[PDB]
């Protein structure tokens, strides 16, 4: 056989047994290996080449084969040990074979050296322990995009396993939430990016737990430039997203300045967004001495409560604050307090220097950012500028309501925006001597000189209804209310009136706000007087309880009556007699004016209606109307609604107008006058008008008589000078068929005196006083004519 | 034999060729790898089982083979390619040998499974990577304390590769410092400690500079419970520190609210900072579209540029910028790069969040949270309702400059203060159409809607003149001044206005500030001529070149004259003549009508004098005096000396007083009136009164004359309404001895119908015009009397 050198020269060593254990043939590469020579081995049993710890169980070994023959099994190639000449152990790829010939059965043993093999896997091993060390996930894929390695902190963060994840997607192996952002899309292509890329992902656990983690994709390539492998790691970032979202809140906070008090109430409460179950304190350094900035807690004891102090230092390094956070015990890692402490001391030393730095101008600032008014000093100033002045003001404290309900809703940079609309608005009405004010927060401060209740109570109503329509920002409608504490008083220093008022706006604002109130009570009683007469004013009219007494007018020469006035009157069970010096004006402040214009108007007309169905002439009657009365669109419904119901078409009806409503200028009441004009009832004016031009106007609109006023009468026995005004109203009387009245005359002397200028009639309580409607007629046929 | 079938039960694939390169032992185990039969394969060439791409190389192997001696070696064992019969490709084991017989060659080659080879192998690669892509520095120690395994991050950081550090000590590869001493006694104790253990150390690499390290070394026993290998991690104190410091530095760069472009620098030159010699570029995506934001002040290159790319998101998947980092390689390590990287784009993101809200909120606010002013939407708003209103405004545009001088000594605070303490300053004097607005910086429009020339000039006077008094800012002066762009045309919109008005508001600044002026050449060459002619008009009454005219007055009935009447009359080399109602009323803006008082009454009275020096009798005389002169405490003075210096006793002089003077009421120009009439001197009253009542009142001012308008005369025939006011003022005459003068007439008819009312003197054209001074007394001798 040619095979035999080629077998006895091969590269394996290779060892024939026998039967009897024993070495029958032996080759070089195997004297090599070993050391023995071919006489020093052939010829003996195998158990001198087994090494010493198997020398006993080596035989029972054979034994075992021998009788199992398991078909001619030849085992499987593996690694062991050998003995050298020396004794030393080397390790050794075998391949064992059995041999079957002549009935007998013999062996083969091929041997190569392993150094490199085992050198391999001792490099596996300590692979495989370096991966398993730290606690970072990384897993590596085929081009295919399929895993195929793992490690321990994977398979322990999210519960599978090589043997369950093997050769299988990893969108498939990492169940996704349905559809919270759309992660889906991003995982796939972050699976699928061609270059270094990481994103960040909500993932579940084997179990089920919400999870987010970064993931990081890097491709390999080989040395021809081909995609080779693609290594995916991870990271949990519970941790990291929540410092994220604690240095977001504060940036935006402090994006829109809000005061140092809830700044640091925001810093506090979001610390304690992140720190479930701890306690925050704030200090800052006043001249060294520590004050206290904001806290916030539950007040639980904490036992067993870790402590920290952290330090905020300034720009150039000085501490400037202490920030105190207390845990509960092992809540925690210190680590992670140490870095919220860390973000949120550099967060807080803008706030701390921003801080310092206002108070340290304010103490001398007089004016105010933020709506640009004057502020406490100011306002200190003018109110002592006032007191040394010996000019007792009046003092509004104003506080804005609802404004907590734009800072919660939509945050300070529209907070501001809402005073800054406020102040606009006040500033759109404030009068010339009035003074206003910002003091402190919602809190302004408005200086006036009216020493009158009747103006105090219209400026503060002006100033309520101010905020009446809601404010509108960002289209979104946040109804806003007033409170009004008001302080006068006489001699008093500066301080006693902001007390006064400041007591007066905190009681109002205590009760519910939106309002008004006075301090003294005395005072304050007035109001409510007044909100009853005007309650039982407005009754009365409603319920048709008021009266008509009439005035003759008579003649100068002929003592024949020129006509009658009729003048208002009321009488109230519980107020009784009012007059109208003191009613009329009440009606004007509440709006009853035009109810008692109807009803003065239909009960005029009417009553000359019943003095029509007896024997009585009555030429006139004239009928006071106000200003605002007339400034509406519908005076001739009701006056020719009178005239055309009763038979009193307008010749005999006369209205009389006040000098102020021909002092204003308005083309729709003066065409409303010549309509009703042209109707036929006259017009009168009182008090002389004004000016001749004005009553050349008020002859180019056409009127019938002048009356002149009784202070002008009475001043007429005296004042020598104003004897010409009778003189010249008398001859614009006959110079363009006008009718002069004299009114107030009382003594004999008097109405001589006015005859020789030739007044056309005169109305007084020298002929005489008022009458009630049922003795008219008795006055009439009692007394005609009269003394001349 | 007995070798042969020993050979054929081989477990492992036997073959065997010769010179011819023929198969002639093909055992099963072959059989089992290839999947050819034994006949198909004996007597076959080796074509039939080399692979296919590496058949035409096979044969020059071959030959160097058979030509070129080797000693006869074997050859080597390793691991190939085999291709199926399918076609599939495995790998196995070979060892070839050779082997001479006969004197013959033949190559001999025993082939195995292989297919754990390929496994294990394979796995070796999959996790030497993964291994190299741990974020830290890991090293494997056997127990004998030899380096075995470095990974990547550990070679890079420190310099030393796996050549140079397998199988040797760490202390004598990161050899320390000598000093201090207890370096070496801490670090020995650390490697030879069996217990989990941590410190720091001071540790020393390659190339040079130290490195702080925090090292830990971790234990791993065996199945036997005995020390089978160590792990040891480093990480560095001083980039920890630095991620640090970078994360507060952006933290506090972006809490102070710069713009974009400063906070992608400060970020910048942050990134630069933290990491040497590198180039930072920042883009956002604006509509998908990338745009510059920030970049290196280093704008050359660095060789060996390494770029690391990031993408900013924002809470979401969509993407919102791009990050491109680049630096040298061997510069700085991976993980640094790494966390520098993730750091910059999760504080970017915050950055882009905050310019969005920036921009939203001010796209929409309406207000200044300064000054409270409203702000350049408003004022866009306000001008857009004007000209869709069709109503063209003027625009100021204002700018206060030397501000710069106030921030340079106090400080921003204090320059706010100033800002506020001017725009109060606008506010006291700001009329009620007026619309003030801040538009940006020290900058302001006002809108008004006076298109006057002159008007506007006044506005722009006092506009410019608030600033005069120096602002008070602790107790220390600062000046300031005023630049306005006046811009005013018909039909055009806000765009070309405020263009118009910041062009002039910049060619004054440029020119030096503190000025006004039009934005129209024709407008800038009417106030030129204005100021030419005032400066003439003084240079006149400086050098006494004024000249007065007299106009007779007449009595109705006798025709002889009542009086003459003084008018000034001024003529001009240049301006040819300027009547009264042009200069009279620019003698009122400059302040020349005193000057002109004086020289009217000085000059009337001279010329009484040389009248009187011959024969002229001249009752009366009468010139006219305005009110701005008449409020001067000084009337009686001059006057008196007057009187006395020309013998003209106040019996014949005569002053009339414009209507608009017993209008007001002032207590001292009434008591000067008095005093003034106690002299013997008449007054006269034109354009009689606001009321006839004034004019009794005026009675205790006593007067002499009172004057018809011309308008009156003029429409007399026409209305014959205001008849009965001639009637009446006449009546008035004689009621308390007046003289009633009727001025402007010209014809016979109006007269005659002047007669009738028995109007007292007759002033017109009808008579005589102004005559010259010159031919005033032949006039007296040749006309008078008229004889109507
Ligand atoms: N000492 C004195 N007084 C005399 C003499 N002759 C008349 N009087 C008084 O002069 C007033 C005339 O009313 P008036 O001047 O229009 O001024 C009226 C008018 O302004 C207002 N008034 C009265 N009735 C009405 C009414 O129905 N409507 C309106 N709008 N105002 C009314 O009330 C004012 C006061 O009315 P009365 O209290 O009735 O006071 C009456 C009357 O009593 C006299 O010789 N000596
Ligand atoms: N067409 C016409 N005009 C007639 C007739 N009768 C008089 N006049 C004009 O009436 C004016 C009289 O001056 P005035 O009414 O006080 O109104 C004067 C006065 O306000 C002002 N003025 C003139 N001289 C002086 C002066 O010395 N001082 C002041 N302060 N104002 C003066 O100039 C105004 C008018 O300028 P004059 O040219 O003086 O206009 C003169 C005169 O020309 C007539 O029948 N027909
Ligand atoms: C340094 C030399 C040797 C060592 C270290 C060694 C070791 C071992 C050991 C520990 C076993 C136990 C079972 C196993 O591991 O599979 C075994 C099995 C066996 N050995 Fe050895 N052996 C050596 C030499 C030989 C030789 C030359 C033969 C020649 C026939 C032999 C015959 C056997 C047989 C027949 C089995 C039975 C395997 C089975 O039943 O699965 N041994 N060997
Ligand atoms: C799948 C089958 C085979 C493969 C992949 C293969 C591959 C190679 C390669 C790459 C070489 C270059 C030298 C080296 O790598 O050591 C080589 C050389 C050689 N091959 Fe093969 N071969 C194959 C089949 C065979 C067979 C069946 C024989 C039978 C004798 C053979 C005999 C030789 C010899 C003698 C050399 C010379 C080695 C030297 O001079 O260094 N080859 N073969
Ligand atoms: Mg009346
Ligand atoms: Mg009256
Ligand atoms: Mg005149
Ligand atoms: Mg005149």
């Amino acid at each position: 056989g040619i095979f035999f050198p080629a077998l006895e020269q091969n590269m394996m060593g290779a060892v024939l047994i026998n039967e009897n254990d024993e070495v029958m043939f032996f080759n070089p590469a195997a004297e090599k290996l070993w050391g023995y020579k071919r006489e020093e081995v052939i010829g003996n049993n195998i158990d001198m080449l087994i090494p010493r710890d198997l020398r006993p169980a080596h035989p029972e070994y054979i034994r075992h084969n021998r009788e199992g023959g398991k078909a001619r099994v030849e085992g499987m190639s593996r690694e062991l040990q050998l003995e050298k000449k020396d004794g030393s152990k080397i390790w050794t790829r075998f391949a064992l074979s059995k041999v079957s010939a002549e009935g007998k059965v013999y062996y083969l043993a091929l041997v190569r050296d392993a150094s490199v093999e085992m050198a391999q896997k001792e490099q596996t091993r300590q692979l495989i322990i370096a991966v398993d060390h730290l606690d970072r996930p990384v897993i590596v894929l085929d081009p295919e995009r399929h895993i195929v390695q793992c490690n321990r902190a994977f398979t322990e963060m999210f519960g599978y396993c090589i043997s369950e994840a093997s050769g299988m997607q990893p969108d498939t192996l990492l169940n996704t939430p349905e559809f919270p952002a759309d992660n889906r899309i991003r995982l796939q292509q972050l699976l699928w990016k061609t270059a270094r890329d990481q994103d960040e992902f909500l993932l579940l656990t084997r179990t089920g737990e919400k999870i987010w983690i970064k993931a990081s994709i890097s491709p390999v390539y080989d040395v021809l430039a081909h995609l080779q492998n693609l290594v995916m790691t991870f990271s949990d970032i519970t941790e990291e997203r929540q410092i994220r979202q604690l240095e977001g809140n504060i940036l935006a906070a402090m994006c829109s300045s809000p005061p140092f008090h809830e700044m640091g109430e925001i810093i506090c409460r979001n610390i304690e967004s992140v720190l479930n179950e701890s306690h925050v304190s704030l200090f800052a350094l006043r001249n060294g001495m520590p004050i206290h900035w904001a806290s916030s807690s539950h007040g639980a004891e904490i036992q067993n409560a870790q402590s920290w102090s952290a330090t905020i230092r300034q720009r150039d390094g000085a501490p400037a604050g202490i920030l105190q956070i207390k845990t509960s015990s092992g809540a925690e890692t210190s680590a992670f307090i140490e870095r919220v402490a860390d973000i949120s001391q550099h967060m807080a030393a803008l706030a701390l220097e921003q801080e310092k730095s206002r108070q340290h101008i304010e103490q001398l600032i007089q004016f105010d950012p933020m709506t640009g008014l004057p502020n406490r000093n100011n306002l200190h100033n003018y109110l002592d500028d006032l007191v040394d002045k010996a000019v007792s003001p009046v003092v509004y404290l104003i506080g804005v309501d609802h404004i907590q309900d734009v800072i919660d809703s939509l945050g300070y940079a529209w907070a501001d925006q809402a005073l800054l609309e406020v102040v606009n608005r006040f500033r759109e009405k404030l009068k010339p001597d009035q003074y206003l004010c910002r003091i402190e927060g919602t809190q302004f401060v408005l200086v006036s000189l009216e020493n009158d209740v009747s103006n105090i109570t219209q400026i503060a109503d002006e100033l309520r209804n101010v905020v009446s329509k809601p404010i509108m920002i960002d289209d979104k409608p946040f109804p806003l209310t007033l409170s009004i504490g008001i302080s006068y008083d006489l001699g008093k220093n500066r301080d006693y009136l902001l007390s006064t008022a400041h007591n007066a706006m905190d009681y109002i604002r205590k009760n519910g706000g939106n309002g008004w109130q006075f301090f003294s009570p005395a005072m304050n009683e007035m109001v409510k007087e007044r909100l009853v007469l005007g309650a039982a004013l407005k009754e009365a009219i409603s319920n048709n309880q008021l009266k008509l007494v009439y005035q003759p007018q008579i003649f100068a020469e002929t003592g024949e009556l020129y006509g009658i006035e009729a003048l208002a009157r009321w009488h109230d069970p519980l107020h009784g007699h009012v007059p109208p010096s003191r009613f009329i004006p009440l009606a004007e402040e509440i709006g009853e004016i035009e109810n008692i214009g109807r009803w003065v108007i239909a009960e005029a007309c009417r009553q000359l209606a019943e003095w029509r169905s007896q024997n009585i002439h009555i030429p006139a009657l004239s009928v006071n109307l106000s200003a605002l009365h007339f400034r509406s669109n519908q005076l001739p419904n009701q006056v020719s609604d009178a005239m055309h119901a009763w038979g009193i078409d307008g010749h005999q009806l006369t209205v009389e107008i006040t000098e102020s409503m021909m002092m204003e200028h308005d083309t729709e009441i003066f065409k409303r006058i010549q309509i009703l004009r042209d109707m036929g009832v006259g017009l009168s004016v009182d008090d002389f008008g004004t000016g001749f031009s004005g009553l050349s106007r008020l002859v180019s609109l056409p009127v019938t008589e002048i009356k002149i006023d009784k202070s002008f009468v009475d001043r007429c026995l005296t004042e020598k000078r104003i004897l010409a005004l009778l003189e010249a109203i008398t001859s614009i009387g006959q110079s363009l068929n006008l009718t002069v009245v004299a009114e107030g005359v009382e003594t004999k002397e008097q109405f001589e005196m006015l005859r020789k200028i030739h007044c056309r009639v005169i109305q007084g309580y020298f002929f005489s006083r008022p009458l009630p409607a049922e003795e008219i007629p008795g006055w009439m046929s009692s007394v005609l004519p009269l003394k001349i």
